[PDB]
RNA sequence: CGGGCCUUGUACACACCGCCCGUCACACCACGAGAGUUUGUAACACCCGAAGUCGGUGAGGUAACCUUUUAGGAGCCAGCCG
């Protein structure tokens, strides 16, 4: 990619995000202004994937929330994120997980890292 | 044709100008059948699987106790798995 859209959109990358990686559960703390208030909802899921670079980098968190599935896709650097923290480290095989989309329950499961 | 007497059969006794059967028509009621439609009951097979007990683990954490003292160790526990 050139340099002079890297050097355009330096300024707006984000460095306070921590490392994470497909299969990784984040919380993702995200601002939300329903009616004049502004308050923080937290989204807990698995990364499935994370695609992209620089200032166009998305990833996608996925919750089975009251027995379906939600996905929510964020650009990496979007500051409408206050934080994200990881909760575990997953151990996986793949950069996408869509696999995940057709499973639930048990074998949905991801193993922990000790990382 | 009307009547009299005996006898016999009779489901007649308003007493044969008696009684009475089945269809047909009409009305109402209950019931059966009926392409189906719908509501519920008790199971079964498989999938999934909460809580919890129990069984594994427990590289993580750990007032009481043993060895020793800045310690290991025992036991405990979170978590994880069945
Ligand atoms: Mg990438
Ligand atoms: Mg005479
Ligand atoms: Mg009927």
């Amino acid at each position: 990619m050139q340099k002079l859209i890297e050097d355009i959109t330096k300024e707006q990358l984000r460095t306070d995000l921590p490392a994470f990686r497909p299969g990784d559960t984040l919380r993702v703390h995200v601002k939300v202004v329903e009616g004049n208030r502004e308050r923080i909802q937290i989204f807990e899921g698995v990364v499935i994937k994370r695609r992209g670079g620089g200032i166009s980098e998305t990833f996608t968190v996925r919750k089975i929330s009251y027995g379906v599935g939600v996905e929510r896709t964020f650009p990496v650097h979007t500051p409408k994120i206050a934080k994200i923290e990881v909760v575990r480290y997953g151990k996986v095989r793949r950069a996408k997980l869509y696999y995940l989309r057709e499973l639930r329950g048990k074998a949905a499961r991801i193993k922990e890292i000790r990382r």
